[PDB]
C-alpha cells in the first residue's frame, strides 16, 4: 500500500546479480529518440551509490544530439532512468547513448549504427516501448526485424520494454496488441513486476498492473511473427483476440516496474522515483553485461537459450494479470511461462553458472 523505492543495487541484489563483476570491457548501448542527460545528475548519482561512474558517451544519429530538455517529467526522465539504471549494475561498462530523430527512420537508422559501431563496439543494445506492433508500417517492421537478426547474428544482445499499458498496449479498438519491438522474435522482450524485496530474500514478486491509470507491463500473443520454434514448449496460449491463432509470445522475462516500487534516480538534478519497462530492458543489460564479463565472449542472442536452461534458472511469477481495459483478466500470470512476465525474473547467479562450459 504505502508506496516505496529502491536503488538500482537493491533490485540487482534481490535478483541475485553475480558479484565481483562490473562489465569491464563490455558496452552496452542505449537507443533515445527525444530528451537529453546532464553530467551533473549523472555525477551524483553514480557518487551516491559508491560506483566508479562509467563512461558515457553521446553518438548522433541523422543529426540528432543529447538534448536535455530540463523537466524531470519529460523524456530527460526515460533517458537518465535508463542511464543510471545501466550504469549504476555494470559501471565498469562503457555506456553509448545514440539519439535520433523521433521517426521510424530514424529509430531504424539508430539501432543499425549501434549494432555495427565500429568506435563503440556495443555487446548490448538497450530500447525502450515502440508502440503496438500493428500500427507500425509493415516494411518498417520488416526493417527493423531484419536489423535485429542481424544483430543476432553478429552475436549483440538487444534488449527491449514490453510496453506500459497493459494487454491492450493504448489501443481503443476492442482488440489486444502486443509492443514493436519486443515482438521481435530476435529481441529479449522485458516485461514488467511489481517486487516486494529485501537483501536477502523477494517477500513477494506479481504482475506490474496499477490499472488504467498507473499502468501494466505489455504482454501478449504476436498476430505477425509466428510462434518461434524454440518457444513452442513455452506454453503460449492461443491470442485472445477473436480467431485466436499462435504467435510469438511476449514477454520473455520480466523485472521490477512497477512505479508504486519503482526507481530511486536523479532526473535535471532532481531526486525522485520512476517505474516502467522502461527500466527493465537496461537492468537486465547490466545482468548480461556482467555474463559476458565472466564468459570472456558475448552472449548475444540469448532466447533460444534461455526457453532451454532448468527453470531453477528462474523466479516464477504466478499472480497477477496485465488487463487495463475490462475485466476479463487478459493476460494472467500462471505457473511456467506467460504472457505477462514470461519465464519471470532471472536469478543471477544461476543464470551464468547455466551458461559456463
Ligand atoms: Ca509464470
Amino acid at each position: 500500500a504505502a508506496p516505496t523505492a529502491y536503488t538500482p543495487l537493491d533490485v540487482a541484489q534481490a535478483y541475485q546479480f553475480p558479484e565481483g563483476l562490473d562489465g569491464q570491457g563490455q558496452c552496452i548501448a542505449i537507443i533515445e529518440l527525444g530528451g537529453g542527460y546532464d553530467e551533473t545528475s549523472l555525477a551524483q548519482y553514480f557518487a551516491s551509490l559508491g560506483v566508479s561512474a562509467p563512461q558515457v558517451v553521446s553518438v548522433s544519429v541523422d543529426g540528432a544530439t543529447n538534448q536535455p530538455t530540463g523537466d524531470p517529467n519529460g523524456p530527460d526522465g526515460e533517458v537518465e532512468l535508463d542511464i543510471e539504471v545501466a550504469g549504476a549494475l555494470a559501471p565498469g561498462a562503457k555506456i553509448a547513448v545514440y539519439f535520433a530523430p523521433n521517426t521510424d527512420a530514424g529509430f531504424l537508422n539508430a539501432i543499425t549504427t549501434a549494432v555495427h559501431d565500429p568506435t563503440h563496439k556495443p555487446s548490448i543494445v538497450s530500447i525502450s516501448a515502440g508502440g503496438p506492433e500493428d500500427s507500425w508500417a509493415p516494411a518498417s517492421i520488416a526493417a527493423m526485424n531484419r536489423a535485429f537478426l542481424d544483430a543476432a547474428a553478429l552475436g549483440v544482445t538487444v534488449l527491449a520494454a514490453a510496453g506500459d499499458s497493459g494487454s491492450t498496449d493504448g489501443e481503443q479498438d476492442g482488440l489486444y496488441h502486443v509492443d514493436f519491438p519486443a515482438a521481435s522474435p530476435y529481441v529479449l522482450a522485458c516485461g514488467g513486476t511489481r517486487l516486494v524485496a529485501s537483501a536477502g530474500r523477494i517477500e513477494r514478486e506479481t504482475v506490474w498492473n496499477d490499472g488504467p491509470d498507473g499502468g501494466s507491463t505489455g504482454g501478449g500473443v504476436s498476430r505477425i511473427f509466428p510462434l518461434p520454434s524454440w518457444q513452442e514448449r513455452a506454453n503460449v496460449p492461443p491470442s485472445a483476440n477473436p480467431g485466436a491463432g499462435s504467435g510469438r509470445g511476449v514477454p520473455d522475462v520480466a523485472g521490477n516496474a512497477d512505479p508504486a516500487t519503482g526507481y530511486e534516480v536523479v532526473i535535471d538534478g532532481e531526486t525522485t522515483v520512476i517505474g516502467g519497462t522502461s527500466a527493465v530492458a537496461p537492468l537486465f543489460a547490466a545482468l548480461v553485461a556482467r555474463i559476458n564479463q565472466k564468459l570472456g565472449k558475448p552472449v548475444g542472442y540469448l532466447n533460444p537459450t534461455l526457453y532451454q536452461l532448468p527453470p531453477e534458472v528462474f523466479h516464477d511469477i504466478t499472480e497477477g494479470n496485465n488487463d487495463i481495459a475490462n475485466r476479463a483478466r487478459i493476460y494472467q500470470a500462471g505457473p511456467g511461462w506467460d504472457p505477462c512476465t514470461g519465464l519471470g525474473s532471472p536469478i543471477g547467479i544461476r543464470l551464468l553458472q547455466a551458461l559456463l562450459p
